[PDB]
């Protein structure tokens, strides 16, 4: 599992259960195409999203839909989504593991990168 | 001043210096057109993006340039860049700070709405 | 101001209002006596809680009291209090700034020194 | 595994290795008395730190040896350590992540709680 990404939720002290992610890729033209998608496990865990040999070098996006999370809670968030941005494998297959902490006006996000 | 950004550096322990900022608003074609734009100050705080008249209710997206600022330091971040994508309700007397606490692996966000 | 603390809430996106904070400092003897306290503003921010003179070098322990906060707006929250214990360094002129940000089973705390 | 502690290092994208971590349950006379101690593994995880039988109701602190950790990689950091303070098991016994993201003036800490 090359790419992996883990939400919580910081309000209720849990795993953010059916989180909406989906992932993309820069393209030539400098548009995001779309990569992957899926929402988050019980765990607050998505696994599955790609392969070692369709993640290939790049620019990617991990959108995850923080606003819908929040109004199926009953909670008015400030955000749309959580965007994390980065450049992947640019030396090699790298794992990366993408995880954000959730609050309906806040979020931190930080990036595990493994051999 | 409507909206005000504020960032801090997490690895020195101060304001992040000289950050430069980009400021769009989502235009009717679901396009990112540019709203306003500047770098952060000494304080790590850059005030004056926009007025009440031009700040009009939408969709707007901040983002911070991290990458440069942490190539500057010497130090290889993981993110292009930190975004914060908003709406904004306008509903009442309304005030944003949008502040981010900058780690090379990591960054954290919040907007206080006043 | 050689000491100021600013608490924030990721809940409502606002200054967390009427914190009670306590700041000890570690005496001879490895005890943590009084040294000052307070209540953050409306902005909230907590300033006058010590001088120059009196902020000497030693290990000091900033005690937030968030339980109260989050009872008082009836969320149940997870931590008994925030802490920041960290050592005045003295060494050339410095301000030190506690931030925190709280949520009901987290809170990211940092420091910025100038 | 009542009890389990993962520290990560926002400063290098990876688990927070070989981090001491001590655990204090507050006595009857207010004192912080030792309940369990170890260090992270490679994973950044510390697990079997005590078992559902002897952690029961109270305060407990636990208290993870940041200093020493960034000392180790040549960072000076700002805080001594940092302390996660709760009460625990008051309405049952449950099950507890407690997380820490470090930088060398700043940390977050979350918790997990479940069932
Ligand atoms: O640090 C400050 O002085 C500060 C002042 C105004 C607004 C946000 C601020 N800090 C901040 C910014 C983003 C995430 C967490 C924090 C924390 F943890 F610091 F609250």
């Amino acid at each position: 599992c090359p790419l992996m990404v883990k939400v919580l939720d910081a309000v209720r002290g849990s795993p953010a259960i059916n989180v909406a992610v989906h992932v993309f890729r820069k393209a030539a033209d400098d548009t995001w195409e779309p990569f992957a998608s899926g929402k988050t496990s019980e765990s607050g865990e998505l696994h599955g999203l790609t392969t070692e040999e369709q993640f290939v070098e790049g620019i990617y996006k991990v959108e995850i839909d923080t606003k819908s999370y929040w109004k199926a809670l009953g909670i008015s968030p400030f955000h749309e989504h959580a965007e994390v941005v980065f450049t992947a494998n640019d030396s090699g297959p790298r794992r990366y593991t993408i995880a954000a902490l959730l609050s309906p006006y806040s979020y931190s996000t930080t990036a595990v990168v493994t051999n």
